[PDB]
């Protein structure tokens, strides 16, 4: 496996543990409510060790880049600055963010061609399952 074939548009199509897992941020209630419902594509590019995710609803739209194996700065959607490292390991790309003393792990794989995010913080996770837009 490699990350260039995480590439793409990808549309939501399950979630599970989204709102625990914001609430294991503590996330408040408006952006947990706005998540509930918002459905956003997530945009997958990468030029080598260049790597950008964008994501795109109506109710959320952000993105970055960075370049793999290198910390960066991350602004999250809830509005954290975290100490970000994304790499492709082991068929998986993992985005590590830490902040505050905190940390978080977001894995993105493939798995019987859907992309499978999964995403945890002191064991509460929230999977989410999109498929490609072609």
């Amino acid at each position: 496996a490699t990350v260039q074939q995480l590439e793409g548009r990808w549309r939501l199509v399950d979630s599970k543990g989204f709102d625990e897992y914001m609430k294991e941020l503590g996330v408040g209630i408006a952006l947990r409510k706005m998540g509930a419902m918002a459905k956003p594509d997530c945009i997958i590019t990468c030029d080598g060790k260049n790597l950008t995710i964008k994501t795109e609803s109506t109710l959320k739209t952000t993105q970055f880049s960075c370049t793999l194996g290198e910390k960066f700065e991350e602004t999250t959607a809830d509005g954290r600055k975290t100490q970000t490292v994304c790499n492709f390991t082991d068929g998986a790309l993992v985005q590590h963010q830490e902040w505050d003393g905190k940390e978080s792990t977001i894995t993105r794989k493939l798995k019987d061609g859907k992309l499978v995010v999964e995403c945890v913080m002191n064991n509460v996770t929230c999977t989410r399952i999109y498929e490609k837009v072609e």
